[PDB]
């Protein structure tokens, strides 16, 4: 379930992380426009270049974090807090959020692993909700 | 203190398990001999490679699950079984592990970060009992 899948991805999570982000950037192409110098780049590129590789690697690493202290899938008042306050944030929406959500359940149920992809679904729709309580338009 | 720990680490896995092992190394270079695709070469031509970051990442991946299931400090002796019955753990000591804590604690202290190193130390005596009562010589 979603408890075995957040030790799944953290097992080899430089891959998934990349992986997933970058069915992000693919599946929303105006999403790449938020990132400085990620257009007109293939994905072998993007994962050659610095900034990619380390931010890829930040995500993931705090996203687990808050998969690992929410309750039945609904995070901590506390983690939405801390993620609305980024200063690198500044110009986001939930629905930056709501997309990256999208991407990553459908990314899971076509890999062919036994990812509880309907939990990731309630847990990204929950963060965002979070995320608009915390004060994220 | 170390669950807190546990999240500061985690939240950039890679970077903190690569400065740990090179301090572990360098400390102690008659552990190098355990790992010969690492012989011969300074810290910057290993952080280089992406198989030393991977190894690494991995590890520290898996040290930070048994921290975090363990009580009071005292690891859970399955997980300790799990460490002695490990193929690439063959031919270990229990001695190799008390170093790399040695290593891991002078690294808290001198960080200048607020870790919590004396739990760190009693977690490490703790699992070299663990290790030694699943079977580790
Ligand atoms: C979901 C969890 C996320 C976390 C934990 C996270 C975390 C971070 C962190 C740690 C940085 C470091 C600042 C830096 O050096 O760039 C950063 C920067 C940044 N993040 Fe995120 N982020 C998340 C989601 C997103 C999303 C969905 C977007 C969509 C656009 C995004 C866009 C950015 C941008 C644009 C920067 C600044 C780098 C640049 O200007 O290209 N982040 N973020
Ligand atoms: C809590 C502490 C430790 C944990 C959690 C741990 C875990 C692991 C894991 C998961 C691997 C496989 C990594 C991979 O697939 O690349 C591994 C490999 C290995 N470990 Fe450890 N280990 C620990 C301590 C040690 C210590 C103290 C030593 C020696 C001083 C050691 C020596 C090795 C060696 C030689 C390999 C083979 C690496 C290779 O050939 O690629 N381990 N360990």
């Amino acid at each position: 379930g979603f408890k075995q899948d957040i030790a799944t991805l953290r097992g080899d999570l430089r891959t998934y992380a990349q992986d997933i982000f970058l069915a992000f950037l693919n599946k929303y192409p105006d999403e790449k426009r938020n990132f400085k110098n990620y257009v007109g780049k293939s994905d072998q590129e993007l994962k050659s270049m610095a900034k990619f590789g380390d931010h890829t690697e930040k995500v993931f690493n705090l996203m687990m974090e808050v998969a690992d202290r929410a309750t039945d899938c609904v995070p901590l008042a506390s983690d939405a807090s801390t993620l609305v306050q980024m200063k690198q944030h500044s110009g986001l929406t939930t629905g930056n959020f709501e997309k990256l959500f999208v991407a990553l359940v459908e990314y899971m149920r076509a890999s062919g692993q036994s990812f509880d992809s309907q939990s990731w679904d309630r847990f990204g729709k929950n963060l965002v909700s979070a995320l608009s309580s915390a004060g994220m338009k």
